DNA sequence: GTGATCAC
DNA sequence: GTGATCAC
């Protein structure tokens, strides 16, 4: 899914921001709880990165 | 190790 | 084909 909703992340460049997550999906085995992935773009670099999302971020 | 995803 | 994303 895309995300709509902005996340605060940390960018690989080390700033915080506010970003909106282009695609979001569970990452999770069998029998436990794992994540919620995005994936983000910096528009500082244009450069793009994965960074966990709040436990209650809809997929 | 396991899960999904996709830019590289 | 894989790095890198986390929690268990």
């Amino acid at each position: 899914s895309s995300g709509k909703k902005p996340v605060k992340v940390k960018t690989p460049a080390g700033k915080e921001a506010e970003l909106v997550p282009e695609k979001v999906w569970a990452l999770a085995p069998k029998g436990r709880k794992g994540v919620k992935i995005g994936l983000f773009k910096d528009p500082e670099t244009g450069k793009y990165f994965r960074h966990k999302l709040p436990d209650d971020y809809p997929i």
